[PDB]
């Protein structure tokens, strides 16, 4: 059963969409293509949806730029749908608009900075090779649960200094949070409130032991960023940390995932990379263009017009990323992988104050993930007959990546 609010008396019937960003129509043949249903060429800018507890939904690149661009008008007081989930969501420092959000970027940065990143590729390679190195001579492997779900874990992980064991503990709370359970706005609004409440308390004890540490892992050396001329508060804290593991750990590995498929169905795309390595290394900003994962909100600030849309304060507006990098508006031919498009422009990282602090890393480790790949495993194929499985929601997941090769 559909659970449909009553739109309120400024949102015109013409502008109401039923579309349910956590199961999204046509979702089976794919989440790209889903998305890519809501829009079609005569669709308004901004439409509003009775479902997930109602609210707007930008379906054009240019309002999802230019509305990540401006926090004064639109807040991140509010992230997520439904808005029970939205206000229950405690994550530092994306639930803070500037001037508060910018000594705690400044603090993550200390730590995801581009020249900090470059230091990890070796340990990246390692990780990628020894994961690759396990099924490479076998002709076959399940890409999701054997690759994809694999290596940006034991990356990240390694990174934050801690234990491997702790990885399906802390993707479970990662599906709660992005996924949500429930069938109503208050049922997902109360998931998201449990999940948020474990990675605060798998963190704090973290947070106590590393404060004054000593260790090189990316925890203590963000932690211990002062913050106005002392140490980060507790509630802060928690926030922070467990947003460093919600994001280290949840969008790359479906990323992954959504373009492998892709590839698998494309032998000539992977064939130009192993031609022209080259093309493989500038061509990873082509593969973000295409592979979007985020769709996450803002909250109106002031009764507005915007694209000739009314507005009220406290409105919240979707913005699925997916719909900036496969705009046709903005990108020619939007489903193919180009490798050499001159123009990527997408908002897969989003764009303004938030745009993504581990944007740096995320580069890295698909570089280095197709680098490693195609030197053991060149040529590649979707087992015949697969069907993947698509979740849609604030994170995009896939399952289900039979792969088959002749092994070299
Ligand atoms: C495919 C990979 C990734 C994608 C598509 C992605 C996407 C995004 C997006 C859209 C945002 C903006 C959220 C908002 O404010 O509405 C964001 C922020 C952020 N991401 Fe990423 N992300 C990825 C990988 C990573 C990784 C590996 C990390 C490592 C910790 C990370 C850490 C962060 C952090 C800390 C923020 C908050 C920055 C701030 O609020 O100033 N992300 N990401
Ligand atoms: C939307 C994100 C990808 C970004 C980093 C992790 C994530 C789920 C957030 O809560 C902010």
């Amino acid at each position: 059963q559909k659970h449909r609010v009553a739109p309120p008396p400024h949102v015109p019937g013409h502008l109401i969409r039923e579309i349910d960003a956590y199961d999204l129509d046509g979702l089976e043949q794919g989440f790209h293509e889903a998305w890519k249903r809501v829009q079609q060429p005569d669709t308004p800018p901004l439409v509003w949806t009775p479902f997930t507890g109602g609210h707007w939904i930008a379906t054009r690149g240019t309002l999802i730029d230019e509305i990540y661009r401006s926090p004064e008008r639109f807040s991140s007081r509010v992230i997520w749908v439904p808005r029970e989930a939205g206000e229950a969501y405690d994550m530092v420092p994306t639930k803070l608009d500037p001037p508060e959000h910018t000594p705690y970027r400044k603090a993550i940065d200390k730590g995801l900075n581009l020249a900090e990143i470059r230091k990890l590729e070796d340990q990246i390679r390692t990780i990628a090779v020894e994961i690759i190195e396990g099924f490479a001579d076998r002709g076959h492997c399940e890409f999701g649960s054997e690759f994809s779900t694999v290596f940006p874990v034991r990356v990240f992980l390694a990174l934050a200094g801690l234990p491997v064991e702790d990885a399906t503990k802390l993707g479970l709370l990662a599906n709660e949070m992005t996924r949500p359970s429930g069938n109503t706005p208050e049922e997902q609004g109360r998931s998201l409130e449990a999940a948020n409440k474990g990675f605060f308390e798998y963190v704090a004890p973290i947070i106590a032991a590393r404060r004054g540490g000593s260790g090189t892992d990316l925890i203590t050396r963000i932690l211990n960023v002062e913050i106005d001329g002392k140490p980060m508060p507790d509630d802060r804290a928690l926030g922070l940390v467990s947003l460093l593991l919600l994001g280290g750990l949840d969008a790359v590995v479906n990323f992954l995932g959504f373009m492998m498929i892709y590839l698998s169905r494309h032998p000539e795309t992977v064939a130009e990379m192993r031609r022209e390595p080259l093309k493989l290394q500038r061509g990873v900003e082509e593969l973000f263009r295409r592979f979007a994962v985020v769709s996450d909100a803002r909250y109106v600030v002031s009764d507005m017009e915007f694209h000739g849309t009314m507005l009220k304060e406290g409105d919240l507006i979707l913005l699925p990323t997916a719909l900036h990098g496969l705009d046709d508006r903005h990108h020619d031919d939007p489903m193919t992988v180009d490798l050499s498009r001159r123009d990527v422009t997408h908002s897969t990282f989003a764009q303004g104050p938030h745009r993504c602090a581990g944007m740096h890393l995320a580069r890295l480790e698909v570089t280095v993930m197709l680098q490693e790949w195609l030197a053991r495993i060149p040529e590649f194929r979707l087992k015949d007959r697969a069907v993947p499985i698509y979740h849609s929601g604030i994170v995009a997941a896939v399952e289900n990546i039979p792969l088959e090769w002749e092994p070299q």
